[PDB]
């Protein structure tokens, strides 16, 4: 089971406007490996990337032994033509269920001051920060490096999807923000990569 | 089957020396999820990161239904405490087999001029360029973005491990250098991300 072809085109209007952006989208895969049941979960900013991404996804291809439901990706667009497609985890809410995920208030303590936003319980800290237009560090986006490291000051997180931290570090409050969901209101100090690996 | 804890520490001597680096290492996983049969494949530069990485890997943890052989990761160390662990694909050669993989000459045509090095048939273009001390762009390292894009001018590649390019783009000569192996001598123009997604 794996992706074969997942091309995304860069919308010329975004390029022209000098807009960076982000789409999170859910889809199913058929036993033939084609993509259907596509639903945009979020698009930042709105009306620039979503429609084009859905069009592109019609031509995606996977290899699979059976249909697969409720896949989710993040599609990030940055300056100078950069696009990346990152796999995330589907939830009841991503699949299109009735009602809204519980959401919690995230307080980030950043080198340039504090910021606060809502984060659904099925969205990673990083993603919700990006949706609020905050620029947090990252590189792998796969819970497998130090880039997105922060320190949890209060509250509780689910970091089941991370892997670069050991037991000890999690217990000491370390967080990989690309792979962590809030399960309460939380306060996280960001930009702590260098402190993590020291 | 998945990684749970893969902590790597930053060697203080590397920090002090202002050295960036890279280790590629093979290991097996036990049915208990512990790591054994560890062998460094390459370390750049030598004698700075390898021994410490092997020590760290003794404490790694996986979840698994059965033992798994001949896993390989790349471990990259950059300035300001950055470490990332990226999964790659094992080969006869990574497992420790007799004799050497066939190797091919890679010619890179970079914005700052041309460079040439050997690349084994079981090592990705990006990795071999990094081992030769060339700084090529990348971000996901998972064949799922535009960052490492180049244009294949001559020769042939295996890009089975990539997924962001479609059929058409591969046929036109596009290459994701983080996920491409040479199967002949090749010439690749690098730094073509913006041209790819345009
Ligand atoms: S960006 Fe690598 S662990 Fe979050
Ligand atoms: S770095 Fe993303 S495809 Fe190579
Ligand atoms: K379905
Ligand atoms: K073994
Ligand atoms: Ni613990
Ligand atoms: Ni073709």
């Amino acid at each position: 089971f794996r992706a074969l072809h997942r091309r995304v085109n860069y919308p010329s209007r975004a390029k022209a406007l000098g807009v960076e952006g982000k789409v999170r989208v859910k889809f199913d895969i058929t036993g033939s490996g084609t993509v259907t049941n596509v639903q945009v979960l979020s698009e930042t900013p709105d009306g620039v990337f979503g429609d084009d991404v859905v069009k592109d996804m019609a031509r995606w291809r996977y290899r699979t032994e059976a249909p697969v439901e409720n896949q989710v990706v993040s599609i990030v667009f940055k300056l100078n033509g950069h696009i990346r497609v990152d796999d995330q985890q589907g939830s009841a809410g991503s699949a299109g269920s009735a009602g809204s995920a519980a959401a919690y208030k995230v307080t980030l303590v950043t080198p340039t001051g504090n910021v606060e936003f809502q984060c659904p319980d099925d969205v990673y800290i990083l993603d919700a920060a990006e949706e609020e237009g905050i620029d947090l560090p990252y590189s792998c986006r796969a819970g497998s490096c130090s880039s997105c490291a922060g320190k949890l000051k209060t509250g509780s997180l689910n970091q089941d999807d991370q892997s670069f931290l050991d037991d000890d570090q999690i217990d000491e409050g370390w967080v990989l923000t690309c792979a962590a969901y809030p399960v309460s209101d939380v306060t996280i100090e960001t930009h702590k990569e260098e402190e993590l690996t020291a």
